[PDB]
């Protein structure tokens, strides 16, 4: 409840009526590298503690993948009140991505469509940007216990999918609290291979040497699915996940099956925000049922209010990543939504958050 937030959250709602997305985004990215973005320091409520396997998130709210792709402000994004951030996605060979502009935001429908094309400075340049932080992380107080994952994918023209990840782990795997595979860009057996492929490198890091991360342990393997699949395709996947014994999924990414949005009729790419919430709260409640409550799930897909966030948990999401929230509601988005959830896990008579995971039977 600062003047600082509120002041920025005028500047920004201005941006969201007059400036391009990317431009606003790349501007506000810049400040936070020069550390002029307001902090959220006030201690969280332990009752909204949460974890996946052995991965402890001081609060449930992170910044989703593709927000800080190049990991250039990790600092001042986590010091807005997010437990964790997800950086990348990052390809072994860094890309300028599709031609601009490629990020378009709806202000009424609070929705975003992008054809970015995985623009990143490349696994090499990024790893160095993360390391420089893991250093900063020991010195600075306000980054103790804050989890950084890394999203990884394949180059556009890839020699082999697996070997593009393989380079990526090898480079960065030491400094991530989790690795995020994504197969969700705008069969099951080829997936199984990848997963196994990915665990193997992470199992090779441990043998050929260490963990300069926040856990100081080997990074968990999460896959980031997309909501545009059939039951058949889905259940065929779920089995792989249990077969791969996988550390967790990140339901979901950007849908492409939304054409009710006027401003976006002339655009191509995947949509994130309000119109993708519902779709993604049903995509947790299916991939929960099939894996039979055995795989931990990180929600992403139209989370804005503490209610929006609770709907994901009670579906089965042990954690919440925000992206569109920040675009629309702003820098208070952590402080506001966190306040909102505590006042809602109460209302509902949840003793703690972890009690409320998957309480849709
Ligand atoms: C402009 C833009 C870039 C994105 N880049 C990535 C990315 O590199 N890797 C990734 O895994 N997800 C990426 N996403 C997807 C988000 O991480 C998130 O899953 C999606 O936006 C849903 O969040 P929301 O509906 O809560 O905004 C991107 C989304 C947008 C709008
Ligand atoms: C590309 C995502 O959407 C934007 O461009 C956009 C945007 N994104 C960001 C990016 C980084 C941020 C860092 C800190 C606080 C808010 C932020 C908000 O804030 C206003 C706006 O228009
Ligand atoms: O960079 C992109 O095009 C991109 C990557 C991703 O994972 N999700 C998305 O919506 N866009």
């Amino acid at each position: 409840y600062n003047p600082e937030f509120f002041l920025y959250d005028i500047f920004l709602k201005f941006c969201l009526k007059y400036i391009d997305g990317e431009i606003c985004h790349d501007l506000f990215l810049l400040l936070g590298k020069y550390n002029i973005l307001p902090y959220d320091t006030s201690n969280d409520s332990i009752y909204a503690c949460t974890n996946i396997k052995h991965l402890d998130f001081i609060n449930p709210f992170g910044v989703a993948a593709g927000f800080d792709k190049n990991g250039v402000c990790i600092d001042s994004i986590l010091k807005l009140g997010f437990s964790f951030i997800e950086i990348g996605t990052i390809t072994p060979r860094g890309q300028t991505g599709n031609a601009k502009p490629r990020i378009f935001r709806d202000v009424e429908s609070r929705s975003i469509i992008n054809s970015c094309g995985f623009n990143n400075m490349g696994c090499d340049k990024v790893t160095e940007n993360l390391i420089l932080f893991r250093k900063r992380q020991e010195e600075d107080k306000l980054l103790s216990k804050h989890i950084v994952g890394v999203s990884i994918g394949k180059n556009k023209d890839t020699v082999n999918i697996v070997d593009d990840l393989k380079y990526c782990i090898n480079k960065i795997g030491r400094y991530a609290d989790y690795i995020a595979i994504n197969v969700s860009s705008p069969e099951a057996g080829k997936l199984k291979n990848i997963i196994l492929s990915v665990k193997e490198e992470i199992d090779n890091l441990e043998k050929n040497n260490l963990w300069f991360n926040t856990t100081k342990k080997k990074p968990l393997v999460f896959v980031k699915l997309a909501p545009d699949l059939n039951q058949e395709q889905k259940k065929e996947i779920a089995d792989v996940l249990l077969e791969t014994n996988i550390d967790g999924m990140i339901i979901s990414n950007t849908t492409t099956q939304i054409n009710d949005i006027k401003s976006f009729e002339n655009k191509k790419g995947g949509v994130s925000g309000a119109k993708l919430k519902d779709i993604s709260t049903k995509f947790i409640c299916e991939m929960y049922n099939y894996t039979n409550k055995q795989i931990p799930i990180i929600a992403s897909g139209g989370i804005f209010s503490g209610l929006d966030a609770l709907e994901k948990i009670e579906a089965g999401a042990s954690v919440c990543q925000l992206y569109s929230c920040l675009v629309f509601n702003g820098m208070k988005s952590a402080v506001q939504i966190k306040r909102e959830l505590n006042h809602l896990l109460y209302q509902r008579g949840y003793y703690n958050l972890k009690e409320a995971i998957g309480r849709k039977h």
